[PDB]
């Protein structure tokens, strides 16, 4: 992945957002990301409600065989959560950030492009990264399969 003429810093602002926060591993985050996603659209449905913009994720510590993720969709305010699905807000702050389009298995050349255009460039970074699913992987070719991929900036 080449970051000379896509990457670009971003002021992220937060907005309303339904979530699930948890752990996963690799293996098992395609499996708990269907799940939630299905169970938050559930929920906004069940208050008679639809997502305000793609879906996103949350995430540290990803080498770890276990990590935290927190996984969810922007929505209107006034939207109430439920269980675990709670109310909370998409990131804040300034993030290094680029798009990438291809299948997520492959995703990490991104990130490698990104994590040396911070480093040119002299940012620092608070570990988290921050990805927003534009395109559902389902439904997607992946030669067309968008996914815009932010690192976190300290
Ligand atoms: C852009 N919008 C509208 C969407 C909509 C749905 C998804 C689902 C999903 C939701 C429920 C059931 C199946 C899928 C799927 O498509 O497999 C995603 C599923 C997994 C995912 N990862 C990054 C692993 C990412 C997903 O992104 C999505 C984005």
């Amino acid at each position: 992945f080449e970051c000379q003429f896509v990457c670009e810093l971003k002021e992220l602002a937060p907005v309303p957002a339904l979530l699930i926060r948890t752990q996963t591993t690799m293996s098992e985050l395609g499996s708990l990301f269907e799940a939630g996603y299905h169970d938050i659209l559930q929920l906004l449905a069940g208050q008679g409600k639809s997502p305000s913009g793609p879906p996103f994720a949350r995430y540290f510590g990803m080498s770890a065989g276990t990590f935290e993720v927190e996984f969810g969709f922007p929505v209107e305010g006034g939207v109430e959560g439920s269980g675990r699905v709670v109310t909370g807000l998409t990131p804040s702050g300034k993030a290094a950030s680029s798009l990438y389009i291809g299948p997520y298995g492959e995703i990490e050349a991104v990130y490698d492009a990104l994590m040396k255009w911070v480093d040119d460039n002299g940012f620092d970074l608070s570990g988290e990264a921050y990805e927003i699913y534009l395109d559902a992987p389902a439904e997607t070719a992946p030669d067309q399969l968008r996914t815009r991929v932010s690192l976190m900036l300290h």
